[PDB]
């Protein structure tokens, strides 16, 4: 058995629609606002829940440095959120180093989906992903994707 507090924040965002009910009313709605969820709590000292990163495989039609179509299917980021708050405490590395060690893959393997100003930083920064291939479909990927 194990304890869990949701930040408002991360609890609205949360990447799966969650119904919570009590034996009938209900105790928590989350998400209001082939896959693998990682989520991270802390001792503070009353718990609580900070992050989470989903990532997940998905077909997708990319362009290439000289701009050719094709198709491939790499694990991609699909979510990933650190209650506000506690943004830049190193939370964010954790889950994602995790991640990486245990699906045994490399960033610049990966596909991202969406990415924010901030995850641009990190994903630059953390771990010198700086040349994108330019695409059209709302994913990032680098030019390591590629070699
Ligand atoms: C595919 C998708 O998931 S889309 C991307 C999702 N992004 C968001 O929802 C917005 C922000 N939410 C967040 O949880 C965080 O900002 C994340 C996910 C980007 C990173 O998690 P953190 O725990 O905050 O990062 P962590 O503390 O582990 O590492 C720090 C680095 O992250 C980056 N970073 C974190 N917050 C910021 C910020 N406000 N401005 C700029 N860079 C930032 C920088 O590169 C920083 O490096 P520095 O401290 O040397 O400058």
């Amino acid at each position: 058995s194990f304890t869990m507090d949701f930040p408002y924040d991360l609890n609205a965002l949360f990447p799966e629609r969650i119904s919570v009910l009590d034996s009938t009313t209900v105790i928590d709605e989350l998400g209001k606002a082939r896959h693998h969820l990682y989520l991270l709590k802390d001792g503070e000292g009353r718990g609580v829940i900070v992050g989470f990163l989903k990532v997940g495989y998905k077909k997708l039609f990319l362009l290439d440095q000289r701009g050719a179509h094709l198709e491939t299917e790499p694990l991609c980021v699909l979510d990933f959120y650190v209650t506000e708050t506690l943004q830049r405490h190193g939370y964010g590395s954790e889950l994602f180093d995790f991640m990486l060690k245990h699906k045994q893959v490399e960033p610049a393997q990966m596909a991202y989906d969406r990415p924010s100003p901030k995850f641009l930083s990190f994903l630059e920064k953390r771990y010198d992903l700086r040349n994108s291939v330019p695409q059209v479909n709302n994913f990032v990927v680098f030019a390591g994707f590629f070699q």
